[PDB]
């Protein structure tokens, strides 16, 4: 089994991508076969309709301190959004200052979640590192400086920029988290 890489330790931003890029390629590796990851609530035989997808770029979902330790030790992922949501992005933790990301994730998810952006930047102090699932959809593509960056929900009320399926709606879902970190970041 995957144990997620605690990079709350890892503060020099240098260091910090050397450690992420490698949690990726490790976690890759596991999942060379096998990418379901949570059981069925009505069958015992089975896993649910969820997988993630293994070639694929980490995401982030930014945190406050006590839902990093909680959340990202323990195999959680939590809403940020209303309806269930979780929104993640490409953004990675040393790409904006810590008040400007708060304003991003403001105007990207409402009140209602477990985690509550519009309690400002402690919110997104802490950030999970993950693969996404096929349940994740592109919301939007912020540019920072002539690069692009994916913007991704999964649930939530939102569109790409009846349900047959068996998988989580809760506030905190099962799901596999590669790394958890800091924000703190320096030279």
């Amino acid at each position: 089994t995957w144990q997620v890489r605690d990079l709350r330790r890892i503060l020099r931003v240098s260091e910090l991508r050397q450690h992420l890029r490698q949690a990726r390629t490790d976690f890759r590796s596991t999942l060379s076969q096998f990418v379901y990851f949570n059981r069925s609530v009505v069958n015992p035989n089975a896993y649910d309709d969820e997988y993630l997808l293994s070639d694929q770029r980490l995401t982030y979902v930014y945190v406050d301190e006590v839902t990093a330790q909680l959340c990202g030790l323990n195999r959680l992922l939590p809403s940020n959004s209303p309806a269930f949501g979780t929104v993640a992005t490409a953004m990675p933790p040393w790409l904006l200052d810590p008040q400007e990301m708060n304003a991003i994730l403001q105007q990207s998810c409402g009140q209602g979640g477990f985690v509550n952006y519009h309690h400002g930047p402690s919110t997104n102090s802490f950030f999970l590192a993950i693969l996404m699932s096929q349940l994740f959809i592109r919301i939007r593509t912020d540019v920072i400086r002539g690069q692009g960056y994916g913007w991704y929900a999964r649930l939530g009320n939102y569109v790409e920029e009846e349900e047959t399926r068996e998988f989580q709606l809760s506030d905190l879902i099962h799901y596999p988290i590669v790394a958890l970190g800091s924000c703190h970041l320096t030279r």
